[PDB]
């Protein structure tokens, strides 16, 4: 069970010649489906009748079936439920900013890492999506920026999911949209986001593709940082910034470290000290984000003047960070918002 968004441009000519069809057509389905955002193959007009239906038949265009679609009061973020062959479902967030256009994408139906604050990680993991339904996400998205009169620009692997523990399938995506005859979308417009599987880290720095790498850290020593995220068990905190610093080496590019903040739990002055010796000398940014509400929700998001205290202190250690209030919280789209109904 492949859909056409699982294969590369080699993988499909390959696949149309060994049913008798000429490469070139892979060029021109290329077009089609990723340059003109074909909904079906019945709209790639300039292929026989007879090909577009065995293409329908044996590889179908898309994985995903769009369900429902809400959006803010400003419209400027959009929330979509997608339903999967297999009956589960994923959510998609677009966001239309000032100078660009940004979509997130799951990874995952669920996440099994379960960090405390999260909302994908009390539903499980159920399964790893293929990069065939990775794709799918950005298709439609960009479809969909096209009526507002835009252009996606960039994408943040910040959906459902831990993305290095299905990354076979996601550089696999990476590599599938930087097709110059598809999407043509290059690597340094995507961000790959972790909780912190280390030697992940370390394969990415060898990878070709100029992803940008986000690291979920929440924390500056061992013993709080497993209460929040598990895998710290497993990857602990220090060989998480020693894997950062290697990947700083190799790459000369700098790591964005994400930091929710939770009152009463990770965001005291002492901490914000902490976090600054912990990252110092490290080609970095910290973005600090309150924490977004949950149905379960134990913890609260601290008070304006502790948010910009922790800002205040890191900046003065030399750390650059920014607070980034999530959008989307008032239609269950932001970080850690995402059940899929
Ligand atoms: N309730 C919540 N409020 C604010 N951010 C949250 C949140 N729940 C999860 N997040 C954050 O949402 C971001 C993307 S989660 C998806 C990517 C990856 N699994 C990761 O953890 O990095 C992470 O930084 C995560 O910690
Ligand atoms: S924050 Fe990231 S790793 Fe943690 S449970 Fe949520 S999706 Fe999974
Ligand atoms: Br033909």
């Amino acid at each position: 069970p492949m859909a056409l968004y699982d294969l590369t441009l080699a993988e499909l000519e390959e696949r149309l010649a060994a049913d008798g069809v000429p490469r070139y057509r892979a060029r021109q389905i290329f077009h089609w489906a990723y340059r003109q955002l074909a909904v079906d193959y019945d709209a790639m007009t300039v292929l026989p009748k007879t090909l577009r239906a065995d293409l329908a038949t044996r590889l179908p265009l898309t994985p995903l079936t769009p369900v429902r679609e809400v959006q803010t009061d400003d419209g400027e973020t959009i929330k979509t439920l997608f339903r999967t062959v297999d009956g589960q479902h994923i959510e998609t967030v677009l966001m239309f900013y000032p100078d660009r256009t940004t979509v997130c994408v799951s990874c995952q139906v669920g996440c099994a890492v379960g960090c405390s604050f999260c909302a994908t990680g009390m539903m499980g993991l159920t399964r790893n999506l293929t990069a065939g339904e990775m794709v799918a996400q950005v298709v439609a998205a960009a479809r969909r920026a096209r009526e507002a009169g835009r252009t996606l620009t960039n994408i943040v692997m910040m959906g459902m999911g831990e993305p290095f523990q299905n990354y076979e399938a996601t550089m696999r995506m990476v590599r599938i949209l930087h097709e110059e005859e598809g999407m043509n979308f290059g690597a340094r417009r995507i961000t790959v986001s972790t909780s912190g599987l280390v030697p992940f880290i370390d394969r990415l720095a060898r990878e070709p593709f100029q992803v940008k790498l986000a690291v979920s850290l929440h924390a500056p020593n061992d013993d709080l940082r497993s209460s929040l995220v598990p895998l710290n068990r497993r990857y602990p905190i220090g060989e998480l910034i020693a894997a950062c610093r290697r990947y700083v080496g190799e790459t000369g590019r700098r790591v964005t470290f994400e930091y929710v903040l939770i009152d009463g739990v990770n965001d005291s002055d002492a901490n914000a000290e902490e976090l600054a010796r912990l990252l110092r000398g490290l080609l970095c940014h910290v973005n600090l984000i309150p924490l977004n509400p949950t149905p379960a929700a134990p913890f609260g998001r601290p008070s304006v003047e502790r948010i910009n205290r922790f800002e205040q202190i890191l900046r003065a250690r030399g750390i650059p960070a920014t607070v980034r209030y999530s959008r989307g919280v008032d239609i269950s789209a932001a970080c850690g918002q995402l059940r899929a109904e």
